[PDB]
């Protein structure tokens, strides 16, 4: 259930900030046609030589979770999406950067069980 994913991300966000508070994390949540979940963790730092240390921390602490390092801001959200689409052809990929977005995916699973949508993509700065 999505609450277990919502617990897990905090254990990562405390572990990563304990060694460096500057660095950002992206969480990829996969929904397969067979109902299986995958959880991919991506580290974005201002220097990828630091990101590699943080990734190694999560690799030792969570050996059953697959993880990545990234050098550019916002790019990994689309770059890794297409790698994930190529290796999960019968799946949906969602990206999370705060635990409220992990709560929103639980509401979006109900919108996907439904047949409805509202408003438009307005664009802003």
């Amino acid at each position: 259930g999505s609450e277990e994913i919502r617990e897990l991300v905090r254990k990562i966000y405390e572990t990563v900030r304990k060694e460096n508070p500057n660095v950002k994390i992206l969480i990829f949540i996969i929904f397969t046609s067979d109902g299986t979940i995958k959880v991919i963790i991506v580290i974005i730092a201002d220097d990828p030589n630091d990101a590699k240390r943080i990734v190694k921390k999560i690799q030792e602490r969570f050996p059953k979770l697959t993880i990545k390092q990234s050098r550019n801001e916002e790019e990994a959200e689309k770059r890794i999406q297409k790698e994930l689409e190529e290796r999960n052809p019968n799946a949906e990929i969602q990206v999370v950067r705060s635990e409220d977005e992990l709560k929103e995916i639980l509401d979006k699973l109900d919108e996907k069980k439904g047949s409805w949508s509202l408003e438009h993509h307005h664009h802003h700065h």
